[PDB]
Parts: structure tokens; C-alpha cells; sequence
């Protein structure tokens, strides 16, 4: 049985892991392949400000929420491992900032310590009115991708640097099963226009004192159009800027400004953090996540493809759970084909 | 006046400071200098974890917890303000870890968002059944020692490189007042057999990722001899020894184990840590701290001593009210010689 899984961001490595971790010991042959035309550090989970978080409303597929939550306690359970920074992962506690009273997320009881902030924490950020605490995870999108393509390659899955033209060829190739995890690039493969590119520019910089995240929120210019600050592993992320519909993948002058007046009002005492980076990435941004399955027809082979896009601003987030969603789907895949 | 500050550690400073502030408009002159015989980095003050936490039990002198308090609201009402990180002041919040129930401590609403951890924090820290999670402040010593000379250096404040021989020679030389900002050594110049050092030893750490404090506790074995973990501004601080009556300066191989072990079993991930220094201090343990007037007499010439010293292993943390405190009693001192302020 030889699965090629298209995409080698978060998307694709969880779901390739995943199914591998399920299936290796109960199907043989079980061939599993990973196809991308960029590895890290050039990806888009590459670029991600590495923090759990869910939008602030709810989704509309609740299906997502519970997929959020099987990431978190996932993730969770791996601190108090020896290999839990190796992949990128370190609880961090945090500020979520409104300039007025709002509701509740869905997800207050997900994360750790969820309560709302105190008077006195908020003349901590005189720009805000009202907002919450809680603890939760970073999840470093460059060193969790460097951890999984080494988990997967020590398992024997192998990777192929290559640009997928169709779904066709790889098939003809020779799949029996294809994982779409191509992010905002699906529509090259499938034109699906729900799917549009959610712009976000970002500012890396050395401000080692920062411990903490800091998201501010303006509910009349939408989710992450306002400024935010995320410590990382080694660096902080600085960012205030996801703009849907632009393709452009070059850095903005008007965005870099936005970033760092927007963090420095916010953080004064990053006048003195060292800029160390600045880059653009793309959020598959939909209405609703496309984890699905599609039959296609080429040639003899009927080949099946199970979609696993369009997880906008949230992906490393809500990974996990949907790489389960899909190692499922995969597995009825193998019924039908009386394959146990 | 003529006061001359002996001690350059944060007692020292903080309260060289603070006299400044309140009294140069009003005094005139007033010549505010500093002696020690180390500055930084060499004082205890830059060997210090550098963490805002009383100890758990409730101090002997109740001031002290206003102390505490006042300093705490000092230092937090700076977060915002542009300076913050450059006086080595960030906010943190952490864990503090026990093997069994416990009662709240007495600075639980001095911090911010104190509250009991639930079953699934603890499942972090399989070794501790109980704990509690606050939001406090990181006052790097190193870095606030470097803040106030310079912000005392600024106002004309001067330093001399200088080891007292007694508070005679001092008064001498010309000091209407002393503050004896001493720490440890204080008995060189006046006896007090309740000072006694808390010797600690430290791992200084490259472990950028760990962003929460976290301190466990033994109720049994002593305060601070438990394995503790300290994120600092650029560095993390490793320790578990807190030995009273240990006057050893050099760095030993058995407490390096007992703090490394320690802290790699607290925290794993410290395997990829690399070393980056290793140190020795001593906290002036005190049953509680000498902060209080003394006339002293030599040739029927009064000098005026007020003392600032004893706060064993929260220096840091109540070092702002025990310098508004010297400030008052230094007042008080005006006032008896008819002088006035405000
Ligand atoms: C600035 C920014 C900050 C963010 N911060 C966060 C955050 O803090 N937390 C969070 O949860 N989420 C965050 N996100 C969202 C998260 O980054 C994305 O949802 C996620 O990275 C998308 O992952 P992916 O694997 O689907 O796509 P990508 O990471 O872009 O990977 C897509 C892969 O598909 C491959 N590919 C596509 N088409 C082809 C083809 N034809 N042939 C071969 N290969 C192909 C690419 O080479 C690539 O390897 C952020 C996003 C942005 C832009
Ligand atoms: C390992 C460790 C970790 C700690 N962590 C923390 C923490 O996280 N938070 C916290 O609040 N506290 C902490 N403490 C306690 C804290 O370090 C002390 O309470 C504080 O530093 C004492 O300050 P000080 O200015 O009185 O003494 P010091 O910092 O020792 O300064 C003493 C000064 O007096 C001078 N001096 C003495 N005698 C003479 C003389 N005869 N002539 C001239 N100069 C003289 C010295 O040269 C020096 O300048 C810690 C202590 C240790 C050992
Ligand atoms: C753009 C910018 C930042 C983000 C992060 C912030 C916290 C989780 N998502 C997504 C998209
Ligand atoms: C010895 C060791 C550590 C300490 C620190 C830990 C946190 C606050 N006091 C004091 C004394």
C-alpha cells in the first residue's frame, strides 16, 4: 500500500507521523512517502508565531473545537519529557487584551488557569479595558517540523524535494493513497476558491526578558489585525498584520511599520530588543477546514486522496487532532480493501 | 549633611537612592557618598536568583510583609514603563511546588493571580501532590546594581573603593550620618551574633525556552534546600542550597550535584542546557533585619548610624521599603535638628 502525503509543513509531517505510528505494525507493505517543492525552514508553519490559540469565536464545524482540544492535550501531555523543547514546546502564560467587556472563548477551559484580568493587571496595558490569563504551549513551527521529518526518516518514511503538477501524475506514479496537505497552495491541484491566502507579516527579534505573550485584540479590524507578541524559543515574535485575499509574498514597508509601532506602544522596553528577522507567510484561510475524502479515477487504480487544508491562522493549533481525523478516514480506506 | 553609605549591594544603593531623591531638593547641601569594598558584579546582590517571594511562613517582624508589599507595588508600577527591562525588571509567572497541602502564604494578594494548581498542572511535576501559581516580577541584581550606580552617578552620587575598619574612622573622616548597608559583614564593624550567612550556591544556565519559575519545597530539610528554577533576563537560575552558618566562598562539587540533579529531575529538558557559570553568595540570615537608629560617640561629637541590614534570602524583594524606611528615620533625624522637609 504506498501513501504519498503532498506538503511537508505541519499539516503533512503530523498526518504522515500519525498514520505511520498507526498502521506501520498492522500493514505490510505499508509505504509511506512525503512530496513537497519546500521543506523547513521554507515553509509557512515555518513563519507561524509558534502559540496555541484558537480563533475567539467558535467554528463553525464543532468538529474543529474538539480537534483544538485533542492538540492541546497532546501536546500537553509531552512536558515533563526530556525531548519536549526538541520539539519546539514550552508552556507559556499570557495576556489576551480588549479594549472593551467580551465573551468567554469556547476555549477557556482547554487551556490552563483561564480567568479574566484583575484591575490592577491592566494598568499593566493602559491602551485595554478588559481581557484574560492563562497559561498554554508554544509550539516552535521550525524546530517541530526539524523533530518530525527526523521521527518520520527514522521510521524509514522518505522525503522527495519535488513540485506536484496533479494529482494525476501522482497517482500514475504510483499512489494508492494521496494526503493533500499543500495549505494555501490546494487550488494549483483543485481550484476550491473558499480558499484564500491569509497575508501575515511578522518581525523577529532578541528581547530575551519577554516571558510572556501578549495578544491585543480590535474587534473592528479583525482576528490578528492587531498587535501581538510571542515569545519563543530563542527569539520573540512580533506581529499585527493577517490581511485575507493578498498574494503577496514579499515584505511591506506600511507592514513593518504597523508591527513595530503597534508592539513598541505595547512593549516600550522593546527599544531596545535587536531586530534578527522580518517575514511574510501564507494561512490557508477557509470557511471550514477540508478534511475529506475524494475518490479519483485514472487509468486502473480507482486512487483515493484525503484532503487536510485550509487551516487559516490556527494550524499548529489544531494539527494534531486533525491528523488523527485523517489517519481514520485512512483506516476505512483499508476495510473496503479487506486489507487486515 | 554629610552621609556617607557603606555598601554598594542593593541595600546599599536602593537606599543611597532613595535618601537622595527625598532629601536633595530640601537639604542643601547635602553630599551623599558610597564606600565598599566590591561593586558589582562581586556582591551577593548579583549572585541572587532574581525573584520576587517572601519566604512561605509569616516574618517575626510584621513590617517586613509591608516592606515586601511596598516594594512589590514600587517595582510593579514601572511594567510599562520604557526603562523596565534596563533595571533588570520583567514580569514572570511560576509554580511553586510542595508534596503536601499547605497553608496560603501571607503575600498571596501581594502578587498577581495567586490561586491553587488543579490536578492536570500537577501532572507537569509528577514528584509534588500540591502547589500554587502566581504572576511576580524578575529584579535581576546584576542588572539593577548597573541601573542605580548609574542613576546615582547621574545625581552627583560618588563612589569610593574602600574596606571600613570601623564606623570611627568614617565618622572621622567627616560623616554626620552612616548608613550601614553592610550585608553579610556586619559584624565586622559591630558585633551581632544574630547574623549568620545563608551560604547558596548556583548554576547559571543557557536554557532560553524555560520562561516560568518554578521552586519546590521540602518543609522538612529548610527554606530554599529544595531544587528551584529561576528564568532571569538572559540566563536561567539553577540552585537548591540554602546552608545557614557556612562561611566557604569557594564552590563546591557536592552541592554542583545536588543542584544540577536536582533541577534536571525538575526539569528534563535542562539535558541541552549548556553551563554558563557557576556561583557562590551569602544571604544575611537574621532572625529578622536590623533596620533601626544608633547615636554613636567619639570625642563629643555625635554620629548618627542607622543600620540596613539582615534580609537574608529576599534582599530583592523587600529592598524598596526597607530604603523608604531608612529615608524616614533619616527625616526624623532632620527634624531633631530643627531642619525641615516638606
Ligand atoms: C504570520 C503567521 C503566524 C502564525 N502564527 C500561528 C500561531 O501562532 N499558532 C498557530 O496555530 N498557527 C499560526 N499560523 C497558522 C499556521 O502557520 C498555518 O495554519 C500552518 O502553518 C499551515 O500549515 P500547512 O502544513 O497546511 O501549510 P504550509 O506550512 O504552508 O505547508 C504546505 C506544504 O505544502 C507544500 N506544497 C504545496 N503545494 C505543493 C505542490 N504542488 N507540490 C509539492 N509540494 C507542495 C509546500 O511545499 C509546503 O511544504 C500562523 C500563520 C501565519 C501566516
Ligand atoms: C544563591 C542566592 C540566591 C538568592 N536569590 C534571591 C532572590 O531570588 N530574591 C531575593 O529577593 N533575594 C535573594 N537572595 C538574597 C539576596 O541576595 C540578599 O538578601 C541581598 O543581596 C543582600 O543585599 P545587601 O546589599 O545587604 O548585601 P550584598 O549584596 O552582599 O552587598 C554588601 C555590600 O557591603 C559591602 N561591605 C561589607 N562590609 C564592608 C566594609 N567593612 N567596608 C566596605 N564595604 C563593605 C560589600 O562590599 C558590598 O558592597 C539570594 C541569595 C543567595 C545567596
Ligand atoms: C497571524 C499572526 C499570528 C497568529 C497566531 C497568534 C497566536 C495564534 N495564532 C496567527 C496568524
Ligand atoms: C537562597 C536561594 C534562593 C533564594 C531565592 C529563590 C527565589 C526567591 N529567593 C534565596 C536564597
Amino acid at each position: 500500500m504506498r501513501v504519498v502525503v503532498i506538503g511537508a509543513g505541519v499539516i503533512g509531517l503530523s498526518t504522515a507521523l500519525c498514520i505511520h505510528e498507526r498502521y506501520h505494525s498492522v500493514l505490510q507493505p505499508l509505504d509511506v512517502k512525503v512530496y513537497a517543492d519546500r521543506f523547513t525552514p521554507f515553509t509557512t508553519t515555518d513563519v507561524a508565531a509558534g502559540l496555541w490559540q484558537p480563533y475567539t469565536s467558535e467554528p463553525s464545524n464543532p468538529q474543529e473545537a474538539n480537534w483544538n482540544q485533542q492538540t492541546f492535550n497532546y501536546l500537553l501531555s509531552h512536558i515533563g519529557s526530556p525531548n519536549a523543547a526538541n520539539m519546539g514546546l514550552t508552556p507559556v502564560s499570557g495576556y489576551n487584551l480588549f479594549r472593551e467587556a467580551v465573551p468567554d472563548p469556547y476555549w477557556k477551559d482547554m487551556v490552563l488557569g483561564f480567568r479574566k484580568l484583575t484591575p490592577r493587571e491592566l494598568d499593566m496595558f493602559p491602551d485595554y479595558r478588559y481581557g484574560w490569563f492563562n497559561t498554554s504551549l508554544i509550539l516552535e513551527g521550525r524546530k517541530y517540523l526539524q523533530w518530525l521529518t527526523e521521527r518520520l526518516t527514522e521510521r524509514g518514511v522518505k522525503f522527495f524535494l519535488r513540485k506536484v503538477e496533479s494529482f494525476e501524475e501522482v497517482a500514475r506514479g504510483g499512489a494508492d493513497v494521496i494526503i493533500n496537505c499543500t495549505g494555501v497552495w490546494a487550488g494549483v491541484l483543485q481550484p476550491d476558491p473558499l480558499l484564500q491566502p491569509g497575508r501575515g507579516q511578522i518581525i523577529k527579534v532578541d528581547a530575551p526578558w519577554l516571558k510572556n505573550f501578549i495578544i491585543t485584540h480590535d474587534l473592528e479590524r479583525g482576528i490578528y489585525n492587531s498587535p501581538l507578541i510571542i515569545p519563543g524559543l530563542q527569539a520573540v515574535t512580533l506581529g499585527g498584520t493577517f490581511q485575507v485575499g493578498n498574494w503577496n509574498e514579499i515584505n511591506n514597508i506600511q507592514d513593518h511599520n504597523t508591527i513595530w509601532e503597534g508592539c513598541c506602544r505595547l512593549e516600550p522596553t522593546l527599544k531596545d530588543a535587536k531586530i534578527v528577522g522580518e517575514y511574510t507567510g501564507f494561512g490557508p484561510v477557509r470557511p471550514q477546514v477540508r478534511l475529506e475524502r475524494e475518490q479519483l479515477r485514472f487509468g486502473s487504480s480507482n486512487t483515493e486522496v484525503i484532503h487536510n487544508y485550509g487551516h487559516g491562522g490556527y494550524g499548529l493549533t489544531i494539527h494534531w487532532g486533525c491528523a488523527l481525523e485523517v489517519a481514520k478516514l485512512f483506516g476505512k480506506v483499508l476495510e473496503e480493501r479487506n486489507l487486515l
